[PDB]
């Protein structure tokens, strides 16, 4: 193994080889040591608080998911408890049938995706449009010195000849270019599954990226009208972990339909980075803080471009071949069996495939699927040999399917149908209110003035005013946020890294006016166009819903909130300043 990694440990190695030893008392037990150096801690026990948001939210204060929130440990403890806990596993190899069936899934899979696009690589000017965009970083200044891409030409050179000197992923200015060179590597040979959108649903059937929060309730609605069984909504236990030599060698395929100069890029990432990779990770001791550096063959880094699409790749082959064990198309016997009928699996792909794949919903990890009946309730067989065992259930219990669209988990949300007073329907999605509250709650980043987390709760609350309108205690919370921040103040941050946000909430527009571009005019599901004209006649949930979902309507406390928020809006106002205020009560 050291042929593939070994440049990389001897770089690091002799950048550090004041403080460079072997710990041998390091607590790696599936992960290859290779050594730790001294290096400064990193990280916080506890998140820092948005002030704006807490003073205009007091009723959320004697709430323990908004207080648990708050906390999250990044420092070298946290670090290395999630690592003991979740990442330092070993997933058993599947079955020799098993494998079988995922290869011919995997080689049909992405024939299916390239069957319109074409892979390309990514470039410079992609990646600087990108990270210029975001911003609007230390990426901003990198992107912009010329030194940084002539370091990104060298390690290509390198790659190119089946080399890796400085691709090192992580749980001076150098380290930081050699980090993001690293990743604009990775964007420019596998960046094309994100850029081109292969998981958009038109071309993949069962992906959803580029959809939108509020489009995946719709899509889940859609699905229920497919005649079968309940719909499916399984979470695995930690995904990533999950992910085997052989699923990365089937993700692999994709460089088949790549011209040569492209190839020999992707095969480089896949190679060097992918099927094996070189990892920092910091660690207390009692003399202070090291660096470790450890290597395994298998797993996802979860932090890396081809994350997403390749979760929802392996994620749609892995459903698929459940689908095929639920119809009786894959038995136990043909899991153990090296030798099992190929043709089989290929006359169900090549007739019922696209078929199949039109009854899911696949985002990484996440998946709800649709199929043919109920025996894939009890069809656990694949699943469990893929290594995809099921979160919080023992391995062999049937599945829990839903016979009702609006009760499915997907995303961290659930999905329901509205009524507006002018009759039309509308589906929106929600979450337990106390994570919406507790997230908004938190700010990001320690130095922050009083302007940029006013900034970043007017981001919650205008997100609050185009996703999560539907709930009482939001829509009166996010108007409060309005009435307190001055009006020509842009919302800055962002309130989420999630793929499914488009950041409609990140303008100084009217939110009446985004609700109804959203909602109305550019929804495909809303045949007629007639725009809302008063949030007077945009939608709540029914109260009982509402409730069930974490409102705190009809409890006193919140009563005397909402009679006293104008006196907490003017608490804020007069620490930010004499500036031009709206009155949104
Ligand atoms: C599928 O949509 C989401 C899923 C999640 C997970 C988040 C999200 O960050 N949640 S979070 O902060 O509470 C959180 C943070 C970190 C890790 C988590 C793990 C599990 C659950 N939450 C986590 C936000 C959105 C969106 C919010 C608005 C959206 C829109 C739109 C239209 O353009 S899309
Ligand atoms: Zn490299
Ligand atoms: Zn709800």
């Amino acid at each position: 193994n050291m042929d593939v990694i070994g440049e990389r440990i001897k770089r690091i190695k002799e950048e550090h080889n004041s403080t460079w030893h072997y710990d041998d008392e390091n607590p790696y037990k599936t992960w290859a040591y290779h050594g730790s150096y001294e290096v400064k801690a990193t990280g916080s026990a506890s998140s820092m608080i948005n002030g704006v948001v807490k003073l205009l939210t007091k009723p959320w204060d004697v709430v323990p998911m908004v207080t648990q929130m708050a906390m999250t440990d990044t420092t070298p403890f946290g670090q290395q408890r999630v690592f003991k806990e979740k990442v330092d596993t070993r997933t058993p190899r599947p079955l020799p049938g098993t494998r079988k069936v995922m290869e011919i899934t995997a080689e049909w899979l992405w024939r299916t995706l390239g069957r319109n696009k074409r892979p390309r690589l990514c470039t410079r000017e992609e990646f600087t449009k990108k990270v210029r965009t975001n911003a609007a970083d230390s990426a901003k200044a990198a992107v912009e010195d010329e030194e940084f891409w002539k370091l990104v030409d060298r390690e290509r050179e390198l790659h190119k000849l089946g080399k890796c000197g400085s691709c090192v992923y992580n749980m001076s200015r150098a380290i930081w270019y050699m980090w993001l060179g690293v990743r604009y590597l990775e964007f420019e040979a596998l960046g094309f599954l994100n850029e081109d959108h292969w998981f958009s649903r038109e071309n993949s059937y069962s992906g959803v990226e580029g959809e939108g929060l509020h489009k995946l309730g719709y899509i889940l609605r859609d699905i229920s009208k497919i005649p079968g069984g309940a719909m499916y909504a399984d979470d695995t236990a930690g995904w990533d972990t999950r992910i085997t030599e052989d699923d990365l060698h089937n993700e692999e395929k994709i460089i088949q339909q790549m011209d040569p100069e492209h190839r020999q890029l992707a095969n480089a990432i896949f190679k060097l980075t992918y099927q094996n990779k070189v990892v920092k990770v910091q660690r207390p001791t009692p003399t202070g803080t090291v660096m470790d550096i450890i290597s395994r063959k298998d797993q996802r880094g979860s932090g890396q471009v081809g994350t997403y699409g390749l979760n929802t790749f392996t994620n749609m082959e892995a459903q698929l071949v459940r689908q095929m064990e639920g119809e009786g198309v894959l038995t136990k016997a043909d899991l153990e069996n090296p030798h099992l009928l190929e043709k089989k699996i290929t006359q169900w792909l090549e007739t019922k495939g696209v078929e199949r794949l039109k009854r899911m919903a696949i985002s990484g990890d996440d998946c709800v699927v649709k199929p043919i009946d109920d025996r894939f309730a009890n069809a656990l067989l694949a699943l469990n040999d893929m290594g995809k065992v099921r979160k919080d259930i023992p391995q062999w219990q049937p599945s829990k399917g839903w016979h009702d669209w609006q009760q499915v988990p997907f995303c961290s949300h659930h999905f329901h149908e509205l009524i507006m007073k002018d009759g039309r329907k509308l589906v929106v999605p929600c979450r337990p209110q106390d994570e919406l509250i507790g997230r908004a709650r938190i700010s990001q980043g320690a130095g922050w003035s009083l302007r940029e987390t006013a900034c970043l709760g007017k981001a919650y609350a205008q997100m609050w005013s185009l996703m999560y309108f539907h709930r009482r205690d939001l829509r009166l919370a996010s108007n409060a946020i309005c009435s307190a921040v001055p009006v020509h103040w842009v919302p800055t941050s962002r309130t989420t890294w999630s793929i499914h946000a488009h950041h409609q909430w990140m303008t100084t527009e009217d939110m009446l006016t985004v609700w109804n571009r959203v909602w109305i005019e550019e929804n495909p599901w809303m045949e007629d166009k007639t725009p809302v004209t008063t949030w007077e006649n945009v939608p709540y949930l029914g109260k009982r819903e509402d409730q069930w979902c974490g409102s705190l309507i009809g409890l006193t406390s919140r009563a005397t909130w909402a009679q006293n928020i104008p006196t907490a809006i003017q608490q804020v106002r007069s620490l930010i300043g004499n500036e031009e205020f709206l009155d949104y009560m």
